Order: structure tokens, then sequence, then C-alpha cells
């Protein structure tokens, strides 16, 4: 899950919490080989906004913050094998690389994780896409956890 | 979860039991659009081969019977409106539609749900694709459940 707070992007070209994220919303998403795309949310597999939960915060060298809980899968690329690849956040540490929007051009593109944190808040929201996946806070990710 | 006996399509033409199925198979799954596709299972969200639980049980106008927990999500082909979408398996009922893989072109066409059933089995098998989705015993189905 990820955080009441944490955004999504419609299609429309607006972020929205996850909180008042609604089925039907189509959000940015990633294709099985990593490319940006727009997917319909189907349903929320975890929705409580006032569940207090641990989550891991994943920093990116452009900035971007992903938080997210210990077993939610999260994509991370493997430079040198060209690999895309996924992993459980709390397996991520720094100098692996995720995928993170780049603002001009719309494309997911790798970034270091430079810092990896944690922090407890509470709410937990869990949206499943047509497509599986979600990009939350710029940064790509798988729906399950 | 299906069931251990259930198989999955692997791209080099060979049906395979989820009971034997391995991490990085690439097995016949769906797209967002509802289109073949193959894609590797990444890991199992649920594998346990001696957990005893009760199953829908499926079948469709062509013969295929797909046996998947009542909470596991299922391709639903709306023939009037041409929308696919997602339905918990036990919510289907007869007369709805579901995809299942044509033998002579390997596409996944809309078949009737004639009979929908139930039993009580052991073992209980959950992969999980890069692509989100998977198609057991021909028929289309999420992952997730």
């Amino acid at each position: 899950c990820f955080t009441p707070e944490s955004t999504a992007l419609l299609e429309s070209g607006v972020r929205k919490p996850l909180g008042e994220l609604s089925i039907g919303d189509r959000v940015l998403s990633m294709t099985a080989n990593g490319q940006a795309v727009y997917s319909e949310v189907i349903l929320f597999m975890d929705r409580n906004l006032e569940q207090m939960q641990n989550f891991v915060q994943l920093h990116t060298d452009g900035g971007a913050v992903l938080t997210v809980t210990p077993a939610h899968l999260v994509s991370v690329w493997q430079p040198e094998s060209q690999k895309l690849t996924f992993v459980f956040a709390d397996r991520i540490e720094e100098k692996n690389q995720v995928l993170v929007r780049d603002v001009e051009t719309g494309e997911l593109r790798p970034q270091r994780v430079v810092k990896v944190g944690s922090v407890r808040s509470k709410g937990v929201v869990a949206p499943l896409t047509r497509e599986g996946t979600i990009v939350v806070n710029s940064v790509a990710a798988s729906c399950y956890a």
C-alpha cells in the first residue's frame, strides 16, 4: 500500500491523492516493458484512511520520494543487464535504480535511489489498475503488495 | 488462487500444472485490451499444495473449466458494450461471457459460461506474471485474488 497523501497522475494531466482516487480514474501506469501508459483503476485492494502503518521511503536522485509498505513490489532497473525486475520495497537499497517519470518527456527513466528511510503514518491505499502497475509520486511500482 | 492441477500454457507450447510452475516460466497471459501474450511468472502470491480450499468452477460453452477461489478476479466480456471487465469468480453467473483461448488461432475469444459449480480440494496456487493476468485452463483471469 501507499499513503492517502501519495499521488497518482491522471491522464488529464493532474496529480490526485490516492485517498481521493476513484475507480474508473485513468492513472499513469507502466507496461511490462517499462513504458508509461494510462490505465483505469478497477478497484482498491486496501483502502483504510485511518489504519496506522509502517512505510519505506525511497528517495531518488531527482527528488522523488515514494512512500510504500515493506511488502509492496517496486520496479528496479538493472543498468548493466538492461533488466527490469520487481523487488519488495524493504529489500531496496541505495544505489539500486527505480523508474521515475521525466517531466519534459513524460517517459519513465531510471534514477538512483539516494536514500532509504522509514515513517509510520495513518491510512493505507492500494489501487489496482488494469495494467497491474501504477506510478505513484512519479515512481513506477507494481499494484501488488 | 487456482488448484495445483490447474494448467498454464507455456510460450513453448506446453501446458504446465500450476503446482509445477516455476518463477521465470513465460505463461500465456492477457493484455489490458484482452489480447493473448506471453509473460513471465515473477512470483507466487500463494502456493500451498496441501491447503484445503473452496473453489468456484466456471464451465464454458467450448468445454473449458476454470477452477478458481471465490475472491479471484476473472475477465468478463460484455458483448453489447464491447467492454472487458473484471468480476470476482463468485459473482459470475451463467450467460456471462469469459475469454477462452481458441485452439486454431490462439486468440482469446469470448465464450458463454454454461454452468457454475463448486468443489473443495487441496492445494492453492496464485502465480503473478509481469502482465498481471494469466490464462488458466484456457480461460483468461487476473492474477489478483
